[PDB]
C-alpha cells in the first residue's frame, strides 16, 4: 500500500475535538503521547498558505500537561529543566527544556506558573509525567502529580486576535506573549495562553470544563466565517522554515541543548540545582562537534519518513538530515540536519542520496526567514 | 471519515523490519513506544485464523527495552516493581508490573535477568526509561541506564515450535516457557525467550545485530512454507479471546494491580522494597471498588475506539467497556470491561447502545477460551 491507516484504540486516544474534526475533513494523523493530532486536512501547502493569511482552530489536545502542586512542586519543576525559574510569575509561560543526569534532552514543554504551589508542564512526544514520578519518589518531595483532565484548542494565524477579540472582547487583546489569564465563554471560565506552535499568531485554549470548550470550538467555526476560518495542525513547512523544534523530530535523548541551539535556556551561572548541571557546564567549556543546523537541497520533492546521512566531498558522513519538505518560498527543498563540527559552516556543501541518485546541497542558518 | 492515513516522520521510529513487511503486505499501524508497530496485514479476522493453525513471523520492535545495569541495577529494578524478583534466576523472565507512588499501574513488563547486575526490561506502551532515571537521580543509584539497541522479532503460533526446532535445532526445543537462552544463526548469537503476545506458544528473538536478525528473518520465511508461515502482529480477536490485557487499553495508571487482576504478582508479605507497596497494603484490605471482567454483547460488528459505558436496566453506569471485538468462535462481539463492585457477578445482565439499537450483554468471567 501507497499509505496505511491508523489503527484506533483506546489506548491511542481520540480527543474531545475528534469527531467534529473528522467531519472536518482531517485527511491523516500522527500520534502524540498516546494521543491522535492531527497531521493533515488535505495539501500542506495549501494549509500553510491559509495559515498565514487567515486564522485556524486547531486540537492539540496531544500535547498533554503534567500538573504538579503541593509543598516541593516549585522545586521538582526547576529540578527537571535547566531554566531559571526562580524570578517566574503567576500568569506567564516559560519554555523549559528539560533534561536527564547526561545532560540530554527528554522533553522541550512550557511551563505555566498558575501559583506559586501549582505548576502545569504543556509537553513535547515523551512521558514526563513519569519523570516526574521517578523522581518525586527518589529525591523524596511532597507533590501531587496527575495528568490534569486539559484539552488544548489552538487559534492560530494573524486573524486570531480578532477572532478571539470579538468572542471575548478587548481583555483578550491585552494579553502579552506567553502570558495567560482566565476568560469567560458563556459562564465558564477558560484558561487561554497567548502561545502555539507556529509563529502566525494566536492563543491556546486550555480546556478543563469539556463541554464548554466543545461548545466554543463549534462557536469559533460559527462566528469565524467572515475572517475565513478553518480548521488545521501544527504545520510541517511552517515549523522547518520557523525551526520550531520538537522532541523525537529534530533531536532526542542522544541530544543535548547546546547541539539544539538552546544556549540562551541553560542557565550555568546561577544558584539554581538542575539534572545534569555539572556535566552540561563541561560541555559549555569543551563545545558541542555537533549541531542542528538547516540545509537546501536543490529539488521540487522529498518524502522524509526517517533519517538520512548526508556526506562530504569525500563519501564521509559529516551529518544527519532529519526533518525536510519542499519550502515553496525557496522553490525547493529545506531541512534540519544534525551536523558535524566539520561542516557547520553557513554555505558548506554536501551531498545526499534521494532514490539512487547522488545530488548536491548546502548548510544554512535557522530560521531560514 | 472512516479510516485515515498514518502520518510518518522520524519521531514515530520505523524499524529493522519496515521495508519487509511494506513488501509483504501491512495495511495497518498503532504507534507504541514511540514506533511503528503493525495492527494489520488485511484482514483482522482472516490473519487470527492463520496465527491459531500456522506460524507467523511478527516486527515486535515496539516492545523495547531499558536496560539497567550496573552496581544498584538490581536494586533499581525491584523498586519499580511489586513481584517478588528476591528469587530471580539468569535465563528467566519475570511478568512485573511497575507501580508508582497511588499504587497504581505505570507498565506491565518482562523483565529479563541477563546478570545479577543487568536486567532488561521489556516495555508496555509507557517510558519506562523515565521513570528509571528519575528514581536513580534521588538514590543516586550507581546504575547506567541506556535504551539499548534491541529490536524483537516474535514467532507465534503451533507450528512455532517446529519451525524453531528447524533453525535450531534440539537444544531450542528444550527452552521452557519464560525461560531465555542464546542461539546461533549463521556465526552470530542471538538471545531467544519462549514469551510473546498471543497465548498460540512461540518465541521472541531479542535482535541486537541488527544486521544478522534481518537474514534470520528471510530466513524463517523461506525454511518456514512447509509450515504455511505468513506474516503477522498481535491480534485484537486473539488476544481478547486469551484475555491477554495491555496497559492504555484495558488498564492504565489510574488502575492498581488489585483491579486488574495482577493479585498473584504482587508480593505484600516479603522483605522487597517497592513504591507505592503501603498504598497497595492500604488497598488490598478495603478490597477493590472496581475489577475488570469479560462482557459478550449481542450484535456481528463493533469499533471501539475509546470507553463506552454499560449501563443497568435503569440508565446507571455500572461500568466501561474498554476492548472489544467481533469473536468469530463465539459469533458475536466480546470485550473487556472495568465492572463498579455492585454488578461484578459473572451473567448480571446490563444494556449498551450502539447507534440505532440498545443491546443485551453480559458480565462473565476471563479467559474466555
Ligand atoms: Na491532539
Ligand atoms: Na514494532
Amino acid at each position: 500500500m501507497k499509505n496505511f491507516s491508523i489503527a484506533k484504540s483506546r489506548r491511542l486516544r481520540s480527543t474531545p475535538y475528534t469527531s467534529r474534526i473528522e467531519k472536518q475533513g482531517v485527511t491523516a494523523y500522527t500520534i502524540y503521547n498516546h494521543m491522535l493530532l492531527p497531521a493533515a486536512f488535505g495539501s500542506i501547502e495549501d494549509s500553510y498558505k491559509h495559515l498565514k493569511e487567515h486564522v485556524q482552530i486547531w486540537d492539540v489536545a496531544a500535547e498533554r500537561q503534567v500538573e504538579i502542586s503541593g509543598k516541593d512542586s516549585a522545586e521538582l519543576v526547576q529540578l527537571m529543566t535547566c531554566r531559571d525559574l526562580s524570578k517566574s510569575k503567576i500568569g506567564r509561560c516559560y519554555y523549559c527544556p528539560i533534561i536527564d543526569e547526561n545532560g540530554n534532552l527528554v522533553n522541550d514543554p512550557v511551563v505555566l506558573k498558575l501559583d506559586e504551589n501549582k505548576w502545569w508542564i504543556s509537553i513535547a512526544d515523551s512521558d514526563v509525567i513519569f519523570f516526574a514520578k521517578g523522581l518525586a519518589s527518589g529525591h523524596k518531595f511532597d507533590v501531587k502529580i496527575v495528568e490534569p483532565v486539559v484539552d488544548i484548542m489552538a487559534i492560530q494565524g494573524p486573524k486570531s486576535f480578532a477572532l478571539m477579540e470579538k468572542v471575548f472582547g478587548k481583555k483578550i487583546t491585552e494579553l502579552k506573549f506567553f502570558g495567560f489569564d482566565y476568560f469567560d465563554f458563556e459562564g465558564t471560565k477558560h484558561l487561554i495562553a497567548r502561545s502555539g506552535w507556529s509563529k502566525q499568531g494566536g492563543y491556546e485554549v486550555y480546556v478543563e470544563n469539556t463541554q464548554s470548550g466543545q461548545k466554543l470550538y463549534d462557536h469559533l467555526f460559527e462566528v469565524g466565517k467572515e475572517f475565513n476560518v478553518g480548521p488545521g495542525c501544527p504545520n510541517l513547512i511552517e515549523r522547518i522554515e520557523s525551526a520550531l523544534l520538537s522532541y523525537g523530530n529534530d533531536f532526542d535523548n542522544n541530544d543535548n541543548p547546546f547541539e539544539c541551539g538552546f544556549d540562551q535556556y541553560v542557565s550555568l551561572d546561577s544558584d539554581i540545582n538542575f539534572l545534569g548541571k555539572e556535566k552540561l557546564k563541561e560541555i559549555k567549556l569543551k563545545g558541542p562537534q555537533k549541531k542542528l543546523r538547516g540545509v537546501k537541497i536543490d529539488i521540487k520533492e522529498i518524502s522524509l519518513t526517517g533519517s538520512k546521512n548526508i556526506y562530504d566531498e569525500n563519501n564521509n558522513v559529516i551529518g544527519e538530515l532529519r526533518s525536510a519538505c519542499y519550502s515553496p518560498h525557496f522553490q525547493k527543498v529545506i531541512g534540519i540536519a544534525m551536523i558535524k563540527k566539520s561542516h557547520w559552516e553557513a554555505s558548506q556543501g554536501f551531498k545526499i542520496q534521494i532514490n539512487d541518485n547522488t545530488i548536491n546541497g548546502n548548510v544554512c542558518d535557522l530560521p531560514f526567514i
